[PDB]
């Protein structure tokens, strides 16, 4: 039985359009939706994903 990350928790995207990329979790908004903060080469921004885009280990 595993949880949803909490905030300040590492996933990584691996299935839906931001498949690939690396992301911090931070609150859970919605159970098939959560907030990410996204980092780039240019600048960092907050998305949110859900957690069948993206997974936790």
């Amino acid at each position: 039985t595993k949880q949803l990350p909490e905030k300040g928790q590492t996933v990584r995207v691996a299935r839906g359009q931001f498949a690939g990329i690396e992301a911090i979790y931070l609150e859970p908004d919605g159970d098939t939706r959560s907030i990410m903060l996204v980092k780039m080469i240019s600048q960092q921004v907050p998305m949110s994903i859900e957690n069948t885009d993206w997974e936790v280990t």
